[PDB]
């Protein structure tokens, strides 16, 4: 089937989802409707490389995931959610630059109606991704989410303390 483990974060209670070994769900699901999970096995015990990464990603000590994912969606989905995967730690892009780094010039609001529907939040990075007003977005406190993940992401510590030595 498809079974899930839920874990604790300074954003709120992660809920991971997939088969076996692959994510194809991470959301904060604490206090909105998931369909879907009555259709789910629970195990306190998969996924566990990814949680190590996950802490480890809060912690500060994390830059990059190494997890494998299956992300299903619409074509147009699909290709957004490549794009978002090039955004590295610490950076942002606007939607309309999304929208040109996938070939469809113009496209901006349709990736942004294409990056609330990520199945994957934190490492398809939905939340490096802003307006040109500055505005964040998302409903169920999604914003706060975003900001916090914003303000985690750039207070990071030079890695070295040797290259001012």
């Amino acid at each position: 089937m498809v079974h899930y483990r839920t874990i604790d974060s300074p954003i709120g209670p992660l809920t991971l989802a997939g088969h076996g070994s692959v994510l194809t769900n991470l959301r904060m699901l604490e206090q909105t409707y998931e369909p879907s999970l009555t259709h789910w096995t629970p195990d306190p015990g998969a996924f566990s490389g990814a949680v190590d990464q996950l802490n480890a990603y809060f912690a500060g000590e994390l830059t990059e995931f190494d997890v494998e994912l299956d992300l299903r969606g619409t074509d147009f989905q699909q290709r957004v959610w490549k794009a978002l995967l090039t955004i590295p730690y610490g950076e942002t892009r606007s939607y309309g630059e999304i929208a040109d780094q996938i070939g469809a010039p113009g496209a901006a609001r349709a990736v942004g109606l294409a990056n609330g529907h990520n199945p994957i939040a934190i490492i398809v990075p939905c939340h490096r991704v802003i307006g040109a007003s500055g505005k964040l977005t998302g409903y169920g406190g999604g914003i706060n989410r975003k900001r916090a993940l914003l303000e985690l992401e750039k207070s990071r510590a030079p890695a070295d303390l040797t290259l001012f030595d």
